[PDB]
């Protein structure tokens, strides 16, 4: 009823929380008439008003949205995800849990629950959707009608008490490549490897230790390893006794790239260090025999400035992201890199490739780029967080090509779907939230993936501004 | 999923088509915490795109809307009415269903089939919401899951075929009062008023004829009598055949005032007849012995040519103890034209003195690519105050709820949908009765703007 007027509640990012549904969405253009699957999404939008004031992006209820394609239409479900947290403040008609990845500042009656939001990712595997949130287990819901089924374990096999919010697709297996950081609670180093088989059984869960008590956000996977990327985005018990954000950036630590033998344990695991940097979403890693190749955005500092960090103000030119390729060979001795290479010279986050080539050698990527030189003629919102434009880069001859939303509009993770089964790599479309600040109205705008620059050819436009969200996927009707 | 890109489906007027839910609205400012009941209302909304590309506002599908009030929070909860047509042409994912109100322009798939959207009025009545559209029988729903349980002929006793969309509640007996226009079909004089009891008992159906075959879309009831404002607003079955909108106003004759003695029959009728006029919503009617008052919009036009659509809001008053078939007086109670009017419904049928309104303030700018004054008149006195909702917005229909049971006349709120064309964004703003001139105590603010509706009532939780 009463959100705190923080610009954190107020503006573009007002609450929204409203479920519901839309049979046959108003389509400007046409949509393509073959495809035929659901792109899921999801972002944060609080049930209530949070305990704290300044309670940040990354911690509200995660709601799901559902765009069902097919025959030439798009259908719009959007549900709050119910996971334990939900469920228990729903009863309770107020916000139970505190701050962000902070037990300290829940109410008592909640203590030692499952914490979690599930809106960071949701992804179709196993015939379920996999609602994810770093520090907590996955949750499984249905795909079609959005229903949550509950935390899961995978039939008590999976010891690890978290679940990451960025698995692979293995192409060839079809297995669900994840992997889990605070395995065993919050500042633990434990860590796994994770394999789900298509039909949801757990295949391995692979332990080892990590180099710092660190965010494990994102990793890389490969025909042969899993990549571990390690930055000094560091967590201390302390700052939470303190109230202060769990995680603070150290400056002065390295990072480092753990190269896991997909068949191995931590035995075989090797560690190679770099320079000190932020590193952002992967793009996409391959291995050539053992020559590793992993390509994210690096920055000097946070990038996200939703993303509450400790210490030193928030640099928005030190938090420009650039996609960087690390190149490391397993058949060499030591921890040294054997390449660094910017792939893009614009600030750049959220990639995205043809998802046929994921763990494999490929060339097509898109992305959205941070345009600070364009207008923004929309009050109400962080000029820091602006994604007013939608890029393509072929990394095979380094030629890009990119569309701006215009002064009104910011644009929301991407996703890309092929022509066909067998159409050439990166053949087909991209489809991305486009979001009119001024009339908030959303529209799901779709492009030719290879001409991206000429605008949408169609968009699917609702009635309503869904609010700023995470990532999403793409699964073909097939896949249910 | 393409529809048309005519203004009646552009801007202002595009599709919404949205069911959902949001449980505890923001609120700005203060919900009255005593309040604790349903305000519903409803809007036409296509579910898909029509047949025919200039179709009808009226004719879309009906979305209905929930705002539970309780304990300071609003809730809401908007669902599609599952009439027959929307359920039908739902299984077939496109309009089978053609113009309004024109069975030569459906598909073949329907023909004989009910017709109705019930996209004009929703009320509580018999611990269930009754949904009602003119051309079509009342349609059953749940107050507060809006789901749908169907079309009713009230345990097979109304004969019926139609249900009016404009009843009122009898405030001694409780009966929900109704009637019917076209009540054997299209173009046929039959009518009927009707009565149920407060649990949904058919207590009488008094058929009548009509002087002419018309729109009859609003009623006036009192103790002792119903009131029927007869205009010629036409409509034949050549019309349809030459592919004409349903009705056709006709400058050159007269309108009528019938009078039922509620509990008699057709030969107990009256009809006394005045000049041609368009007739708008009724905001009360009454009786002292034997004169019949009825106030409701008049206007030279179709109002629902701007300048002839301007209707201002009249008394008109007929005797039953005369002789003849004149009026007695026609008064013009207000200045400004005006619609949509509201009452205390605690003092409906019976001699009042507040009413509410809508005002169209030409006067006013307008800064988006309209009724945007909500208005308070006290008729004892011909005071009255209004309140402007900026360039940006427009209202819809009011709706009074009493401070307390035991309240004087007026004394409590006004509740309205306020939207904001610009941010597309809708309120449902909570007045002072008695001071709507100071603006709203109180916004539930909706992420989304409500399209233009119809009619909406508050309903006590006691009626639940
Ligand atoms: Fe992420
Ligand atoms: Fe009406
Ligand atoms: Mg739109």
């Amino acid at each position: 009823a009463h959100f705190p007027q923080t610009p954190g509640f107020s503006g573009t990012l007002r609450p929204l929380r409203i479920e519901g549904d839309i049979l046959d969405i108003e389509i400007e253009g046409e949509v393509p008439p073959q495809l035929n699957g659901t792109f899921h999404r999801v972002h944060p939008d609080a049930q209530f008003p949070p305990r704290f004031e300044d309670d940040q992006f990354f911690n509200g209820d995660g709601m799901v949205s559902l765009f069902r394609f097919h025959d030439g239409k798009i259908d719009f479900r959007q549900r709050y995800a119910q996971t334990d947290k939900w469920k228990v403040e729903r009863k309770a008609g107020k916000s139970l849990f505190g701050a962000y990845r902070n037990p300290l500042t829940d109410d008592a009656s909640v203590q030692g629950m499952i914490r979690g939001t599930a809106n960071t990712n949701v992804m179709v595997h196993a015939g379920k959707l996999y609602a994810m949130k770093e520090d907590s287990p996955c949750l499984i819901m249905d795909p079609l009608t959005l229903e949550t089924e509950g935390y899961t374990n995978f039939d008590g096999k999976l010891q690890s008490q978290t679940f990451c919010a960025h698995p692979k697709i293995d192409p060839v297996t079809g297995n669900l490549c994840a992997f889990a950081y605070g395995a065993k609670g919050l500042m633990t180093l434990d860590m796994a490897y994770i394999e789900i088989s298509p039909t949801g059984k757990l295949l391995k869960e692979i332990p080892f230790q990590n180099p710092y008590y660190c965010m494990m956000h994102d990793f890389g996977v490969t025909e042969d390893y899993a990549v571990f990327a390690v930055m000094p985005l560091l967590s201390s018990w302390d700052r939470l006794e303190q109230r202060l954000p769990f995680f603070g950036f150290d400056t002065t630590l390295p990072c480092y790239l753990g190269i896991l033998p997909r068949n191995g344990d931590a035995r075989d695991l090797r560690w190679f260090k770099t320079g000190n940097c932020f590193v952002g979403h992967v793009m996409n890693a391959f291995n050539d025999g053992t020559k590793v190749h992993i390509d994210m955005p690096v920055s000097r500092n946070n990038s996200f400035p939703f993303f509450d960090v400790h210490g030193a103000p928030f640099d928005p030119v030190a938090g420009q992201g650039f996609l960087t390729r690390w190149t490391v060979d397993m058949a060499s001795n030591g921890d040294s890199f054997e390449k660094t290479e910017r792939l893009f010279d614009r600030p750049d986050e959220f990639p995205r490739i043809d998802e046929r080539y994921a763990t494999r050698a490929y060339r097509h990527g898109w992305m959205l780029i941070l345009d600070t030189e364009k207008p923004y003629e929309a009050p109400g919102g962080a000029f820091y967080a602006l994604t007013n434009t939608l890029g393509h880069i072929d990394l095979a001859t380094g030629k890009s090509s990119s569309w701006w939303a215009g002064p009104r509009c910011a644009i929301q993770e991407p996703c890309f779907i092929p022509r066909s089964p067998d159409a050439p790599e990166g053949d087909g479309y991209v489809i991305a939230l486009v979001d009119d600040h001024v009339a908030n109205y959303s529209d799901l705008a779709i492009f030719d993936a290879q001409h991206v620059d000429q605008g949408p050819i169609a968009r699917a436009k609702l009635p309503v501004r869904i609010r700023q969200g995470l990532h999403g996927n793409w699964a073909d009707a097939s896949r249910l």
